[PDB]
DNA sequence: ATCTGTACATGTACAGAT
DNA sequence: ATCTGTACATGTACAGAT
DNA sequence: ATCTGTACATGTACAGAT
DNA sequence: ATCTGTACATGTACAGAT
């Protein structure tokens, strides 16, 4: 009753939807051209829509839209980085750039801020760059803001590196053959660009599956029906929506609360969807249970300081070396309290 | 428990497949090697497996196999046939290796056909290493097909197609109605693949005899048999085991057993019992309506669904609605009744031609 | 020297065999 | 319940062509 | 190698019927 | 309240033309 409202004040207007999106193609279209007919070092690069916005699953305003230009390139030799995982070391045009990551994002980024430079038409600018982001992100204003993303990816056509060989653990949910045809797609790497002033970090890229990600969220039945016209809708995305409104909040609150993001959310659920396969457990008329065990998941989650990433599973998202234990400690009681006093963050 | 054993007769041993196999790949192997020699108009053809055995329904024994030989032809061209929906002209906006089948700007199905089996018969004649010869035409058959002795028979059906990558045509645009069943999705993605045209090759007396084709969907046939649950984890490592295609297999074997017994069941064919239960499948579209345990009442309904469309004479094709299998134009109704009668008398005294 | 149609290499569902 | 042959989808090498 | 055209998925919005 | 049917809107895959 209470939650079906939350969704409706969450819900993106159909015309604030091609306003702004039209303002974004036009930018990312004429930033796409720059990469091609001038004969640069990305000639080639390809768009790939991700995020929130293109899963559907974006919530209070179309403000923030996610967009990898992706390069492919061949005698990729990698070399996992020091066991975490999720980054590494690339190897062998680009003999601009060991491909080093910061020295190829930095020419991207000069790139794109050159070409917004000539932009008159629309009110846009590039945001000073974040040192722990792969991304050159534009600030909009037509006029109401808006955030966009532009992450560079390198493509490679290989099979997926060793780390993830236990990862996407679909097979129960939506099954081998969806499980093996995903793993048949390329995969993606992206730029880790954190100044933690510690080891190889400036030549260190990430591994990226936001268009496995993507894949998931629009085919995220057991039932090849679910949320089809000829099927039953369930309530899987309300519930990512939900749980990605509190934690929105909460961080508007909290700034002890800056070290989480939606990608945490987006993990405990992509678990929580394993956990539980059936479509039935995820019925509208059950919205209220699936949110709050939902929730529930997400304490165990910060409680056991245990959150792993759905695609490599030996890297913990919250490991002591990325949060304090502090910090979930603090995340923990703020869900607490609003789980059982009825949610007043909802209603502000 | 009676059909648990049926199942168990009609199960391919791996030997055998192993063995024919080996034979089949290496004749179509060769077949296909040659389509691409010289000036072979056929130069880019390419192979599609299709039919019951990589479906996985092919029973007792492996001993026919059916692959289309497939090529592409573009433009935009394609006219029905008297409005029967499964039958075309071919046609060509642009006036070259398919020029020796023209007549006019029609493409002529059995000059075509009679160049591909020249082709086929020269190669196997110098294949001196297995016992393989080419059977005589069928009329209405689009195949030109291999009888190789293992030293055990085997038949191999090589189906020349066209490939065409435009949309459906529109009689099936009511086709293949699968929505509640595998999706919307799949259905738009499945309707995304190319379609295909095959020989008719009748010699009725009908005009335009030589030049009429016949759609094909066996490539969204195969598709359908192997990914034929509405859960995608059906009969999958980490799913539940339906009997969907146990059914199937079932159901050929009565028509099957039946059809070695009485000629009167000549112009009935396993296509009649695969589109049968494609409705079926449609009707009863949760994997719960198909559970293991409910083998007996899942194959008893299968078979009053048949009866039903014997009876009333409508079978409609599961991918061009208005196309009737069971016209009377098709099959005498005096064909229809004596089938309907074996199928009840073999439902109602304990199916006694299983243990033929 | 590079290009590339052909065929090998890789991985895994399906289902028979044990 | 595990081992295993066949089919198949996609990546990759390279003899022979350019 | 680039780009438009097509079809239909994913949505929002709403009125009528339940 | 919710289910259904139609209108309106953007995103995306790919055939085919240039
Ligand atoms: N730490 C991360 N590791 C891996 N992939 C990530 C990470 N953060 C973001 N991504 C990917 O980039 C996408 C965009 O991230 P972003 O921060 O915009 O979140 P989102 O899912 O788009 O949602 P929202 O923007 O509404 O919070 C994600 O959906 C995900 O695929
Ligand atoms: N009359 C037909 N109309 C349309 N397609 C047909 C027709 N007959 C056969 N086909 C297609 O060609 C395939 C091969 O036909 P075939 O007679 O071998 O049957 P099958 O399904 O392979 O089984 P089996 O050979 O074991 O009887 C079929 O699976 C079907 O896709
Ligand atoms: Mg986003
Ligand atoms: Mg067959
Ligand atoms: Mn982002
Ligand atoms: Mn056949
Ligand atoms: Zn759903
Ligand atoms: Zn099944």
């Amino acid at each position: 009753d209470k939650l079906k409202k939350v969704l409706d004040k969450l819900r993106l207007k159909r015309k604030d939807i091609s306003e702004a999106a039209e303002t974004v193609n036009k930018v990312v279209e004429r930033l796409l051209r720059r990469m091609q007919k001038r004969e640069s070092e990305f000639k080639g690069v390809e768009q790939l829509n991700t995020g929130s916005y293109y899963e559907h699953v974006k919530i209070s305003a179309p403000n923030e839209f996610d967009v990898m230009f992706k390069l492919e390139v061949p005698r990729i030799e990698l070399q996992e980085y020091y066991e975490t995982g999720a980054f590494y070391l690339v190897k062998f045009p680009l003999s601009h750039f060991v491909l080093s990551a910061t020295k190829m994002l930095s020419k991207f980024r000069k790139i794109i801020k050159e070409e917004v430079k000539e932009i008159k038409d629309i009110d846009v600018s590039v945001e000073k760059e974040k040192p722990g982001s792969p991304a050159v992100t534009l600030l909009i204003r037509n006029p109401e803001e808006i955030s966009v993303d532009i992450i560079l990816a390198l493509e490679s056509k290989g099979s997926w590196p060793i780390s993830t060989k236990e990862g996407l653990p679909i097979q129960g949910w939506l099954g081998t053959k969806v499980r093996t045809n995903l793993r048949r797609e390329p995969f993606y790497l992206v730029p880790k660009n954190a100044k933690d002033g510690n080891s190889f970090q400036g030549e260190t890229w990430r591994l990226s599956f936001s268009h496995t990600e993507k894949y998931i969220l629009n085919n995220h039945g057991i039932e090849k029906t679910c949320c089809e016209s000829s099927g039953a809708k369930c309530c899987r995305k309300e519930c990512l929506k939900l749980m990605k409104y509190l934690l929105e909040q909460l961080k508007k609150e909290f700034q002890e609360l800056d070290a989480f993001c939606s990608y945490h959310v987006k993990t405990a659920i992509f678990h929580m969807w394993t956990q539980d396969p059936q479509d039935s457990q995820w019925d509208p008329r059950n919205l209220s249970s699936c949110f709050d065990k939902l929730l529930a998941f997400f304490l165990e989650c910060l409680r056991t300081e245990k959150l792993d990433h759905y695609f490599i599973p030996k890297f913990n998202l919250f490991s002591q070396e990325l949060i304090d234990r502090k910090s979930k400690e603090f995340l923990s009681k703020k869900i607490e309290y609003e789980r059982n006093n009825g949610f007043p963050i909802f209603d502000k």
